[PDB]
């Protein structure tokens, strides 16, 4: 599924994520966007040879299981592929453990280069919350 911004803006609120450690709800969906293009299915191959999954990117080397990145964790308890369910349930637990570890938000690459110290709330303007 390719989310609208506050389509997902909202599916992100419902799932807890609004300042979830803080992290206000743009910045969410900012990181969504730009892993992602808001897109659950998408999914992009690490030069480790684990794989980003889903509209969060996130990766096989730590986070969930994909079979096929081997010596990785599955930090999230999750096949990867449950990260690319149009549900985001999956993707946003795993997210909340993620940003939980301690690096916050930084896991997040794209986040961390073009959500953070920007205007995330321009990512939910406009939006019904
Ligand atoms: C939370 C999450 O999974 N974020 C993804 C990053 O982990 C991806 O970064 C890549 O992660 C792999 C596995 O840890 C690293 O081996 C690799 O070096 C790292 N790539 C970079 C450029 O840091 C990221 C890839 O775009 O996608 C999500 O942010
Ligand atoms: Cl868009
Ligand atoms: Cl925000
Ligand atoms: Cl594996
Ligand atoms: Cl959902
Ligand atoms: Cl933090
Ligand atoms: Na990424
Ligand atoms: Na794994």
């Amino acid at each position: 599924k390719v989310f609208g911004r506050c389509e997902l803006a909202a599916a992100m609120k419902r799932h807890g994520l609004d300042n979830y450690r803080g992290y206000s709800l743009g910045n969410w969906v900012c990181a969504a966007k730009f892993e992602s293009n808001f897109n659950t299915q998408a999914t992009n191959r690490n030069t480790d040879g684990s794989t980003d999954y889903g509209i969060l990117q996130i990766n096989s080397r730590w986070w969930c299981n994909d079979g096929r990145t081997p010596g990785s964790r599955n930090l999230c308890n999750i096949p990867c592929s449950a990260l690319l369910s149009s549900d985001i349930t999956a993707s946003v637990n795993c997210a909340k453990k993620i940003v939980s570890d301690g690096n916050g938000m930084n896991a997040w690459v794209a986040w961390r280069n073009r959500c953070k110290g920007t205007d995330v709330q321009a990512w939910i303007r406009g939006c019904r919350l």
